[PDB]
């Protein structure tokens, strides 16, 4: 089972966001510490990415390329699931030091999203994804989100999608039979996957929004954030970069 041997070893752990919880509760203190959780989330994806199976066939400027597209969608996914193990969901789990309760949630000004983040969130449990099913599936996000007019070399990038796919079906099916099973489940992890996407779009233009007008409000953006919330976020906002749906939405 090399393929997951990998995945299980490259996965990140725990990332502090550095939030003081002796602070009071206030946007622009929550929002900068969500900021700051980013830019620390970031250099683990990329340290992650780069050892994932089959990743240095990319061309260099699309392995840069693909991690600052789709960064969010793999990291609401993976806070979605820690929320899952850690507090069954019930609140949003950013980090061990940035715990979203219900007044968080109003404070951060993002309390729709948030509500539809512990949603995304119940769905581990409701479906009963397996640690490897996670696994697969964060990966896949990687993939998930690309240019309209494509990569520098979108061949290799279309190969690696579809092992990863492939993967992903062999993970469902070591363990069952007489396949309306394996076709129903791998139908139910496509639409959770895809359910991603609007999810992260919201929060693209969300965190667009304040990059703006983020003096007025007092909020810090790391470098980092910053750089790709200003140059590669607004690709996605305008149309020039779009996820990859499985099924029309
Ligand atoms: C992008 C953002 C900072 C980083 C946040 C993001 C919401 C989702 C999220 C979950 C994490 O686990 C890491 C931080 C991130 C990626 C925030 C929405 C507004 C804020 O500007
Ligand atoms: O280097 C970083 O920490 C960073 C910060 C933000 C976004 C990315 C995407 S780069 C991914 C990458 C791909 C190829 C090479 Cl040579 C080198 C790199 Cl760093 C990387
Ligand atoms: O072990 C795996 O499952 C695995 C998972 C993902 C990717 C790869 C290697 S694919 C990388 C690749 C890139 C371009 C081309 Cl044309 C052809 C190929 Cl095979 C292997």
């Amino acid at each position: 089972p090399i393929f997951l041997n990998v995945l299980e070893a490259i996965e990140p752990g725990v990332v502090c966001a550095g939030h003081d919880n002796n602070q009071p509760d206030s946007f622009a203190a929550l929002l900068s510490s969500l900021n700051e959780l980013g830019e620390r989330q970031l250099v683990h994806v990329v340290k992650w990415a780069k050892a994932l199976p089959g990743f240095r066939n990319l061309h260099v400027d699309d392995q840069m390329a693909v991690i600052q597209y789709s960064w969010m969608g793999l990291m609401v996914f993976a806070m979605g699931w820690r929320s899952f193990t850690n507090v069954n969901s019930r609140m949003l789990y950013f980090a061990p030091d940035l715990v979203f309760n219900e007044y968080r949630m109003h404070k951060s000004r993002m309390y729709s999203q948030c509500v539809r983040m512990r949603h995304l969130s119940q769905e581990f449990g409701w479906l009963q994804i397996t640690p490897q099913e996670f696994l697969c599936m964060k990966a896949l996000l990687l993939f998930s989100i690309i240019p309209v007019d494509g990569l520098k070399n979108q061949k290799f990038f279309d190969e690696l999608r579809m092992n990863y796919i492939k993967e992903l079906d062999r993970i469902i099916a070591c363990k069952r039979k007489n396949p309306t099973s394996c076709s129903r489940r791998f139908y139910q992890l496509t639409k959770l996957l895809d359910s991603v996407q609007p999810i992260a779009r919201e929060l693209h233009q969300f965190t667009f929004d304040l990059l703006i007008k983020s003096h007025m409000v007092s909020v810090d953006f790391p470098e980092m954030m910053a750089e790709i919330i200003s140059v590669q976020v607004p690709k996605i906002l305008s149309g020039k970069v779009k996820p990859i749906y499985f099924h029309t939405q």
